[PDB]
């Protein structure tokens, strides 16, 4: 058809590991031990401040570590020997990581005393009511079984829905079903999962907002989302990605609440009673969690990130790294309660005071091959397009101009006077990449070169350098 | 998982759950396998100890 394009395009953004050339220099890295032992259904604040006393830790939610690293040209030089920085700049690949997440099990598992539900919809042997009220009670119910890994270097966008435009044009508001419009917004540590009735913010969206669980009723939920992320060429909001669920129905329900919405009525032939009304719409599962399956996993197995997809392919942008994991599997939730006295024979709610944790522990572990790009004035000038600031924080790219003159008037005010001057100001605000709330980890230091030492080196030796030393062992072991 | 000393996030007292503490020890014979509450002592973190076989 007439006549498109045909296309001019004439400038095209590039691949950029076609000039990168590997170095057989290896560091190894790895933490301490990352735990965190929180409140699983529910945050604890202090009963006389407004501080945490116990955090919301549940598996059930994103855990999002942002990794924060220097650049190899900020850090150690072997030998120089080829290297000028002139010639080449130097930049992280972390061609092996560890994800560590032996801990006992538990499931993750979240609960309201004031659960929503009118009747059972699985199956039922009466006649649902027309309103009513008080007819909530105390259910708890797992999310569903959620692992999710996806690794990236730049901050991960997922949607939610949050509440649109309520329209008269549509006639969309309250009174009727609220707006829904998706919003894609960065996802954060301690933002909420998926709840199996759409990943969206129920604050604003729940009036009544005593519907669900508490704790998604304050926070976002969000979904991955996963099209956006690698529609983008260059392909460093993630750059690898996996996920096992499990939601099978428990059992429908029914939400009591009934419509303020049309219902055609040509699609029942009216009784008598009030059987020439229809009872409530509104008709959910509930989401299902039970089976357990730790034979089965997407962890406590490294990810070999040895190249990246999109022009990317093995280069951090930004120095950084942005791993996202959900866990439900194995995340302990522990059952321990406080006596008030072992000499009262009771057990009362102000006894033996029951209580519930939840102990979550992830380890990581990396192993860093290093790299180097050759510069040419051209690589350097799609470099600058792509983020200058690459070039100013290596600082190679940037000689100079700019600029960075003139002037200073005066002369004179000083005496008099307009006023007075002053100088000079200088925030809000850096940093642009913390803005929003995560795991902070600092990795600037705890680079190593042993393979032997760590678990970590002789897995990657196995793979690599054929060298571990392997069997191992095998041959049978079942 | 141990019976931890008082912090202030979480301390050993009525009202308030105790810490868990990580202690490691040699595998004992006929030390039990996990609950489904993990690796923990129960004799002292369950005051009550009737929550659990």
């Amino acid at each position: 058809a007439t006549v498109y394009l045909p296309p001019v395009p004439v400038s095209k953004v590039v691949s950029t590991d076609e000039y990168v050339a590997r170095t057989n220099i290896y560091y190894h890295a790895g933490t301490s031990r990352l735990l965190a032992v929180g409140h699983p259904y529910f945050p604890i604040k202090k009963p006389n401040n407004n501080k945490i006393l116990v955090p919301k830790v549940s598996g059930l939610q994103y855990r999002v570590f942002r990794i924060h690293l220097p650049d190899p040209n900020k850090f150690g030089f072997p030998d120089t020997s080829f290297y000028n920085p002139d010639t080449q700049r130097l930049v992280w690949a972390c061609v092996g990581v560890e994800v560590g997440r032996g801990q006992p099990l538990g499931v993750g598992i979240s609960g309201h005393p004031l659960l929503n539900k009118l009747d059972d919809t699985e199956n039922a042997s009466a006649y649902a009511a027309n309103a009513g009220v008080d007819n909530r009670e105390c259910i708890s119910m797992d999310y569903k079984q959620t692992q999710l890994c996806l690794i990236g270097c730049k901050p991960p966008i997922g949607e939610h829905w949050g509440k649109g435009s309520p329209c008269t044009q549509v006639a969309v508001q309250p009174g009727d079903c609220p707006p829904l419009e998706l919003i894609n917004t960065v996802i954060q540590d301690g933002d909420m999962v998926d709840t199996g009735f759409g990943a969206m913010d129920f604050t604003t969206l729940q009036a009544n907002k005593s519907e669900v669980p508490l704790d998604i009723c304050t926070s976002i939920c969000k979904y991955p989302d996963y099209i956006k992320m690698v529609s983008e060429p260059y392909g460093d909001s993630l750059f690898f990605y996996l996920r096992r669920e499990q939601m099978f129905v428990r059992h429908l329900f029914n939400r009591a609440g009934t419509v303020g919405e049309n219902v055609p009525d040509d699609l029942y032939i009216k009784g008598s009673g009030s059987t020439a009304n229809l009872a409530s719409s509104n008709y959910f599962p509930t989401p299902s969690g039970s089976m357990v399956t730790s034979d089965a996993q997407i962890f406590n197995k490294p990810y070999w990130l040895q190249r990246a997809q999109g022009h990317n392919n093995g280069i951090c942008w930004g120095n950084q790294l942005f791993v996202t994991v959900v866990d439900t599997t194995r995340s302990t939730n522990m059952s321990l309660c406080a006596a008030i006295s072992t000499s009262e024979t009771t057990y009362k709610n102000t006894n033996f005071k029951e209580y519930l944790r939840h102990g979550e522990e992830y380890d990581l572990q990396f192993i860093f091959q290093l790299c180097k790009i050759t510069l040419t004035a051209d690589v350097m000038t799609y470099i600058h397009s792509m983020n200058s600031t690459i070039l100013e924080d290596w600082n190679f790219g940037l000689q100079p101009p700019p600029g960075g003159t003139l002037e200073d008037t005066y002369r004179f005010v000083t005496s008099q006077a307009i006023a007075c001057q002053k100088h000079t100001p200088p925030a809000p605000k850096e940093d642009p990449l913390k803005k929003y709330t995560f795991w902070e980890v600092n990795l600037k230091e705890k680079f190593s070169a042993d393979l032997d030492q760590f678990p970590l080196g002789r897995k990657f030796l196995l793979q690599l350098g054929l060298k571990a030393k392997p069997k191992f062992t095998l041959g049978k072991r079942k």
